[PDB]
């Protein structure tokens, strides 16, 4: 194949989402989360030379943070907090580049998945409310 | 143009800027910004080449910080914070140097981009008695 | 054509072996509680293979999932345990040739610092709870 | 026009000066300060093959720092306090060497700039009972 | 002859032991202690091609701490803990390899070594219900 | 001709003294302090290739410290503390060497001079029951 | 000759000694010290190829520390604590070598001296009840 499909962590709950393209790797990515709920509820990813936003979930969180990737960046480090079983959600995202850039929303109390590295291709999962379930997808 | 343009994050108020010359990069960016209401509320900036200062918002501010950048000199790490929203706000920014300088100005008490990393050429965005929105624009 | 780590904790549990000739590991995943202070359950999977290989009961409060690029090594690994006949795993340090790494568990009574290399499986005893674990690496 | 102009942080009083000189860069460079106003008061600067010292402000501070620095030695980082404005005035330096050698003098409760890098050539500003003004010069 | 015996280090007391094969170096070793005396009781070691484990002293602790070591892995630091005199005993190992790994065993309340480095072949004491004395030896 | 002379910090006080040698550098050199007066009181300097101890002040204080020299060795950084003005004295010295080496004598609690650095040839100052005043020389 | 003589810190007092063997430098060293008196009170030494243990002083002291040397190793800081005068003592030693060991012995309430460095070959001082006097002899 060409893609790496990183483990969906969380729960079975949300529409599915599936944003990946083969005309662009991902160049922008946000999540939004509340303190409230201590929650992502919202992630939106732009795509290399397209100004369209694909986005999941309910921007109803009072934070967000947004990484930008060069067109030559990759993920070197990368955590996804969560809570597991059926009615599990995504809690928190910590990326780290190949130059020194790194991002952190969110919470980390209960359960961790250190993902795959590489390049950012697309994200995968679950989303209504809250992020349901996250997968990261990286090229070769 | 031949130029990569970073997200404008904050609001849609303001009056609209755009700070970029063809005859060269920035030498010199400047931040105001107060306690009093924890925002940026004023930008200048100098280009390579051009005596003339270049200015946006209300420089109302209790603080001021200037970051000069040599010609060979390139933003590797960069930070701005932002209240969300259409009546969002610039707060904070942090930029770090390819020569280990760095700058600090304002408050990061909500939302944080951390940009594209390259030859800082211009910002734009929007002002009034704050600085409403901003993004900054690097070369390729 | 492999190297076997020391099984650390009791002799207790129901004897597991997972290896595959098929590939090395891709995911370990560890279950562990707050309760009980121990490793319950632990489940594998093998590059070009799409079983999940389980063992132990998923019964704890956390969990911990480390992914493995297929050129990707252990480079630092620590186990905790309770030792004797009636000892259990506790936790697990595992730190990659990537920069990645993982903390699943507790370290209050003994340790281990393993062989290092490309793991390939692990072996030991297993109820309700992790009684005993070993890695087991490519040469 | 083969030099580089740091920008002058301060107010716009006192007595003008400029220390450079053809016969060489500089070589010492003596600032004074009070804790009483928390000011810088006074300047003294030495330069290659020159056995005249160049002074600016009224030497009225408790404390002094000198740096030497060797020929082939440049300034890697500095950053001067201020207070803005008209009535401003400098409150501190800290220089940083290309040989681990750092200075730091007076205070920094308001403004910052960080300021070009390179070979110390000279310093310019105002001065009277303080030191009003500060700008580095550096060579190419 | 063609080994480095460190110093023995510990009392007169035990049963003698000497842990060394032809057949290879040490692959794995393990130390027991207690809090209760704050002494070393039981060391266990295995060689290279060699499924036999050979023991000294009395397994009687509540901690143990196992180092495993790869075929073309050494000793680069090595500490080791003891009470000196003839009624001495040794209370604490530090080993660090040269990848990276290093354990901890036991106590350092009174005298230390820092023992020659290298290849560990072999260990050499005395234990009964503790260990006496405890020497590394290393390849040349 | 081919000697650095760094400033002479502190007072105009004290007996004057030079000590150098065209046929060798810096090989010890001691310095003596107390804590009763927070001063530097006393300096002993040896040469490569002579047993013969160059002194000056009076070795009154509680404490001293002495750095021996390699003769490929140099001094990367160096500071000493000092009282300013006509009555001013030496209080302290910081010196670092190529080798990692380092050394420090009394009190910083005034002023401070970071110096020229690179081969220790001499010193040169003045002297009483104090050091009013110390310079280092360094070659080329 | 082919040796390079530290300074001997410490007093006049006790039995002088020289441990020196030209068939190898030293292997090991011993340093014997109190928490009752603060003092360095016994030292040993091996060298290279002789079974023979050279001592001096009084074994008294509640602590002692061994450093092993490898034959390639050699010592790049080293630092004597004493007490000064005619009625000096060694109080304690920090050694740190090309292999990243270190050992500390004693105390460092006094003076100190940072010593040449170098493959350490022998010792010298004077030592009765306490070592009076130390001085390290290094290789060229
Ligand atoms: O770049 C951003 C934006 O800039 C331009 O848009 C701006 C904004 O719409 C707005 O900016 C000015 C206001 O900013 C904040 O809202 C406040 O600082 C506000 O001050 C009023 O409210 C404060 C909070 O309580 C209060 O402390 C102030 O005193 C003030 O309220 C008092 O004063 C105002 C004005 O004089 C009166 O209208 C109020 O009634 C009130 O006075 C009463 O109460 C007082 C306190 O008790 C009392 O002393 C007095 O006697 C009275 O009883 C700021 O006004 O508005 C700007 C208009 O100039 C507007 O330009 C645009 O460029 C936009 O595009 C851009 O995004
Ligand atoms: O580099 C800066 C600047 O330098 C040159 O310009 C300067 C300035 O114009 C100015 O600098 C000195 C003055 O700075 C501040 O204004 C004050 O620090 C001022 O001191 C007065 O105020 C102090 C704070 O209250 C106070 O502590 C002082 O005592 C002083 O006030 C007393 O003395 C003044 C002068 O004699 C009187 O006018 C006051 O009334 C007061 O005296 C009464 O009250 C006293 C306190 O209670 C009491 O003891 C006394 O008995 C009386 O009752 C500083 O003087 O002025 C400088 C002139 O020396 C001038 O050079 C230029 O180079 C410029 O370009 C540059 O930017
Ligand atoms: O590696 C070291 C060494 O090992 C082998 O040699 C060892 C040693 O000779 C020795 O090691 C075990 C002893 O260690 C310490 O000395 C003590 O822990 C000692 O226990 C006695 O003392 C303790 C501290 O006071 C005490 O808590 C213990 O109860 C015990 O003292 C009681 O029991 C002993 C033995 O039964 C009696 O003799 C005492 O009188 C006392 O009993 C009275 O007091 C009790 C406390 O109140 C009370 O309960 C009771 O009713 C009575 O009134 C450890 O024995 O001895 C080892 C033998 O086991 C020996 O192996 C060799 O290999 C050697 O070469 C090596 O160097
Ligand atoms: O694993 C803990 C424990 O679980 C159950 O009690 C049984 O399977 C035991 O054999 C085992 O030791």
């Amino acid at each position: 194949d060409n893609y790496i499909y990183s483990t969906e962590v969380g729960g079975v709950g949300g529409t599915p989402f599936t944003f990946m393209q083969e005309s662009g790797t991902i160049t922008s990515i946000k999540f939004n989360w509340s303190d409230q709920y201590k929650l992502l509820h919202h992630i939106e990813v732009k795509f290399i030379n397209n100004a369209n936003i694909y986005a999941t979930g309910d921007p109803k969180g009072n934070h967000e943070v947004i990484l930008e990737i060069d067109d030559d960046e990759t993920i070197i480090g990368s955590v996804i907090g969560y809570k597991k079983g059926n009615d599990g959600r995504c809690t928190g995202v910590k990326l780290t580049t190949s130059k020194g850039k790194s991002i952190m929303a969110g919470y980390f109390e209960e359960s961790l998945i250190t993902t795959y590295t590489g390049k950012l291709a697309g994200i995968k999962g679950g989303a209504g409310s809250d992020i349901d379930r996250l997968g990261l997808i990286f090229l070769k």
